């Protein structure tokens, strides 16, 4: 509790172990082999965050990076190496995409995330933006893909348009507050910008979930 | 050998690759891609405890970390977080397990690993056990999965049934020994913690591909 | 630039980058779900390689291993560990290879990868070579099981073969610059060793990708 941040990351640990929760609740009884599928992806992602979450809360995902002692809080980068890959999958199985496209997306999805970290963990500053930049990049083409690489039932098609808008405005939101945060320029405190991030983390893993398991998208159609 | 553990890493590699040599031989000839999946499946997870066991020998695979310098292998867990899945994926092809079940299986086999190894690596001497429970609360999940998320043919089923049996009784003792042992609260030597998990390493890999491999559930049925 | 094999590190990065923009065109329009598949895995391939290449070049992938202060380039078993499967797959897809085959080549491939990794930053200058040569028996399983673990359309055949003998000519190649270089024997410098891989690298993935992806192999048959 020495680290103002704490609060926030103390938040994001609840709010990501009652999804979770509440997820593994909902999904009990479940038999329809496609509806399975989207509940195990949606109750991992929360899974998954919660475990991140309370390891920066005890300190233990928390680096000290020399450009310019900067915190750098490494875990996130372990929650978002799977944790995004499974939100891209949730959509993709969603519009039954090819196989093709599965691989584009998961592929493109772990570069983001591993340049996100060569950028975090960069000691010359000025090499950490061109990290961001490459990770942007191929934020760009997961976006692209989103909309124009490719749902068939009305359902299906109504769901994945608003679990996509959801996903294009949570997402580009993750760039520009590392850009101005602690792993970039250092305008906004480490304590406003771990906040920023527990909002779109819960936003873009419980409120995606919700609104994906509510739908009746997720069952193959009597 | 100034370890004088080093006696049961040294069996362990010997143990795991000869496993591995003899399921490989086994397997020669084999043509039935449903029998395939499972040899390489059981070959592979040996094969990798051979490679873990090894480094550990050499002294690669321990490190020292300060809590209450304690040696930690943490290539246990480089280990566990391939051949654990593995060996879910056997148990799961088995049964025609969903895909849903599959994911649901090696998502929380990850979070039990992971969660074990920042346990393992933890500084704080009461935060450790922490992240032992969450682990442990990961295998329960799995075991559940085993006995109540799903066999049609009856040589498939009384396999199943077998081999089932063998993993929720090895793989509840390796939370048990982590408690006690240098992990833990350290009431149990390095030494014969090592011992154990030699012992329960070897039944669980290459115990359980004996099991596996020398039973006709693995070929689809003339 | 204080580095002498920063000039191959910085034309790999281009080689690479080039490669993977011209493979990005070429996809463009691509409808048909096998020949997506292909530009998917052949496209990853360079994009990955390029950012590893970059991070030599700007030298975050490099560390410094005390043997015998040895540099060694950690970043090539990154871009490996992801790259050397997905080009098995390629030729796996091509073949149309039972599932058991795909994960006994892609475990295989793990397998010699990581023991390669573990052999680079091993500190005991003896013990490098057991790795070595653990990494070594795994390749040559691989290469077993290209040869003899399986094409039936005559474009399919003949392009596998091509592409089958550009890989166990390429690869076997890296087993004996690691021995000769800097990270085994010492007997060819850094600067050269750079450029040996940079040559080959080059050749395995956009040469490799160029000759599958002109190829009418990669679509199913009107
Ligand atoms: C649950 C977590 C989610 C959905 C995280 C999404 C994170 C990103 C899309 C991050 C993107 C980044 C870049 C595009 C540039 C470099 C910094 C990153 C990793 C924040
Ligand atoms: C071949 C190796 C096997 C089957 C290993 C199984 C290991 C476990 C089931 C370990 C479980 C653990 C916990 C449940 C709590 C924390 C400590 C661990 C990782 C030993
Ligand atoms: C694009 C990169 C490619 C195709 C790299 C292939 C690399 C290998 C086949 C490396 C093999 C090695 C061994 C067999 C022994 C130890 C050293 C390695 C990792 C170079």
């Amino acid at each position: 509790t020495g680290r103002p941040e704490w609060i926030w990351l103390a938040l994001g640990t609840a709010l990501m172990g009652l999804g979770t929760l509440y997820f593994l609740v909902k999904g009990m009884g479940v038999s329809d082999p496609d509806a399975k599928k989207f509940y195990a992806i949606t109750t991992l992602v929360p899974a998954i965050a919660f475990t991140m979450y309370l390891s920066m809360l005890l300190g233990y995902g928390l680096t000290m990076v020399p450009f310019g002692q900067n915190p750098i809080y490494w875990a996130r980068y372990a929650d978002w190496l799977f944790t995004t890959p499974l939100l891209l999958l949730d959509l993709a199985l969603l519009v039954d995409a090819d196989q093709g496209t599965i691989l584009a997306l998961v592929g493109a999805d772990g570069i983001m995330i591993g340049t996100g970290l060569v950028g975090a963990l960069t000691k010359v500053y000025s090499y950490r933006f061109v990290w961001w930049a490459i990770s942007t990049a191929a934020m760009l083409y997961i976006l692209y893909v989103l909309f124009f690489g490719f749902s068939m039932r009305p359902e299906v098609a109504s769901t994945f348009k608003v679990l996509r808008n959801v996903t294009v405005v949570l997402w580009s939101a993750y760039p520009v507050v590392w850009l101005i945060g602690s792993e970039g320029a250092g305008i906004v405190p480490l304590n406003i910008e771990t906040l920023l991030f527990m909002v779109l983390d819960v936003s873009a893993k419980v409120g995606f979930g919700l609104i994906l398991l509510r739908s009746r998208a997720i069952f193959g159609e009597e």
